[PDB]
């Protein structure tokens, strides 16, 4: 995506070089901003083929509120594997914190319930946000957020949602999180009745591993096909009741898949 | 400042009628991202006169904990005093989640001491974070927070800052928060023996209010000026121990006060 595929440029050009708790090197960047107006079409990064099968599939389990792998396993999905303990558990990752952020005295907020009744009921509110940055609940989690915090937006009848991506692997997470949340966009707006607007993705530390350097000049001297467009087939009675066949894309036509270490 | 009066251009230009909570009619436009090299000047706006006193006071009560008017009302800093209880009590606002998150297992986390640890002993993490977006605790609030969350990044010797404002009252918040922050930056990269670097601003529903259009015109009329200069004149034993008179700003030369209603 021309957006993306500048990004990736200027992490090469001004990434500086860091060690991670790997200690496998980066090239990064902090701060960085895109936007992505989702009537232009549907932002599926276009010079690698991206797979929508995993995304699909983990965007329906973070809306249940699981954080168990077995929904994944069941679907064949394993990007979280590593990270599940010998019961297939995370802690309390993405989906706990959307739906049960539990609270000091046992009880739990549901954060997709608020910000379907805020754009129902009170669209132009400044607070229409979901965090799953849980300062209390971050020494339990697999990982900590990396997709910390969202927050929408409603102009003109359209649906907007902006995202905090503290750590970003450029190459590998990012076109799977764009495509992850201008989804989640889709069937937001769906069910508020709204047509969709922007997805504005902002970056804290944007970085390329030195193991996806030959894959990332690979993809740059690619140019970027026109967007594809999803189109959702069938409009259940909430957002908890999306399926994974309610979803198709069509015109994707991209470059050949680019595997990385 | 050039990057303050294109922001504010920017919302003139593209943004989008609506009204706030109140009623009180607003321009907002959604998602923005700017930058300030630290090294250039310290960003105080100038195009009109802005007091730093109030700000020092508000950031060094942030850092306390404190989330009572009774520091800020005794410095006749009266900017928190239309949201205060009778008992001059804010809730759970900034400081209380800064210094002070409740986990659900009855710890406390401190987040500055956290991120202070995280610059001396892994500065390059990618997670050297402090939110006030505490969501259980919110409608405890006297309001939710607008500075809402802000993470560190170390390169080269230089400590930066981003910070997500959620909520963004562009004439009369903003140019309050960006020296607030400036100046937590000076501070920790004091702290940490770091130089300072960038301090990146983004903001979520950023706005203008109708009734400061006028204000915001007679700004943008103004050429901005030479950013002042901080000098801290002292290096405290930690974060938590700065007093006022340890700031000293010079070079200040800025346009008249321009005063509006909030
Ligand atoms: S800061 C990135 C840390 N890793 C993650 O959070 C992983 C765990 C599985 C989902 N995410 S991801 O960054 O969205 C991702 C998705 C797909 C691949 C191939 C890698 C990473
Ligand atoms: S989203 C803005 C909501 N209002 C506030 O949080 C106020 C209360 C006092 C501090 N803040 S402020 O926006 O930083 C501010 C500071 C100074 C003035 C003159 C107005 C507002």
């Amino acid at each position: 995506m021309k957006q993306y595929l500048e990004l990736m440029q200027k992490v090469l050009d001004e990434g500086t070089q860091k060690n991670d708790r790997t200690g496998t090197g980066t090239l990064s960047i902090f701060g960085h901003q895109m936007r992505f107006n989702l009537q232009d079409g549907f932002p599926l990064v276009t010079t690698k083929r991206c797979h929508l099968r995993s995304i699909i599939h983990e965007l329906l389990w973070f809306l249940q509120g699981d954080t168990n792998i077995a929904y994944l396993h069941e679907n064949n999905v394993t990007i979280w594997d590593e990270w599940a303990d010998e019961n297939g558990d995370l802690g309390p990752v993405y989906g706990k914190q959307w739906r049960a952020w539990p609270t000091p005295d046992g009880r739990h907020i549901d954060q997709i319930t608020t910000v379907l009744n805020q754009l129902k009921n009170d669209p132009d509110s400044r607070r229409i946000i979901v965090s799953a940055w849980n300062v209390g609940e971050l020494d339990k989690m697999a990982l900590a957020p990396c997709h910390a915090f969202f927050q929408f937006y409603v102009a003109d009848g359209k649906l907007s949602c902006q995202l905090y991506q503290r750590s970003c692997d450029v190459f590998l997470g990012l076109p799977f999180n764009i495509a992850s949340y201008a989804l989640l966009v889709h069937m937001m707006a769906q069910q508020c009745d709204l047509e969709v607007g922007d997805f504005v993705w902002t970056g804290g530390d944007t970085h390329l591993y030195s193991n996806h350097m030959d894959q990332t000049h690979l993809q740059l001297s690619r140019e970027p096909r026109p967007l594809p467009k999803l189109i959702i087939k069938r409009k259940p009675e909430s957002i908890f009741d999306y399926r994974f066949e309610d979803f198709e894309i069509e015109g994707y036509d991209p470059h050949p898949g680019i595997k990385a270490p």
